[PDB]
């Protein structure tokens, strides 16, 4: 099974460099913020997706998360051009 | 306007850091490649998607690809190397 990080375009570099399977980003914008929540009940409906991380502020925008065990959710907290010299140098 | 790229984690993440505005990672398991041909089709469907550049391995595991002038359909030439790489010069 995958884990898929849904967040801000800052979130999600370090994300998809840590480690996650799948990412999607989002802004703040009402139609963004629409998208990601139709984006969230379809990973719900996936069988092979187990772990959400999502960002606490696009919770929150999204509103009240559905209540189900499976798969697992977890918030960010909010805590979690600068990496563009750290990239060139790397590859 | 956007310039989208699908492909595996490594490709997406170099690509997606070096300018592309959106990106999409699979691997090649066949949930993973249908998802990859539905995601396709909506691309082609979006008014604000110009260009779609797909790794060469995604694409022939796809199968059919589609003969549309536009968008744009780049093959890209064919791991955690650069994820690895990226991670190492963290050392900030």
């Amino acid at each position: 099974m995958k884990i898929v990080v849904m967040g801000d375009s800052d979130t999600v570099v370090g994300f998809r460099l840590a480690g996650v399977h799948e990412a999607y980003e989002y802004d703040e914008s009402l139609e963004s913020v629409e998208r990601a929540r139709n984006k969230l009940r379809e990973l719900l409906e996936r069988d092979d997706v187990g772990i959400i991380l999502i960002t606490e502020r696009l919770a929150q925008r999204i509103g009240s998360l559905p209540e189900v065990k499976f798969p697992i959710i977890l918030q960010i907290p909010d805590k979690f051009d600068i990496l563009r010299d750290v990239v060139r140098r790397a590859i």
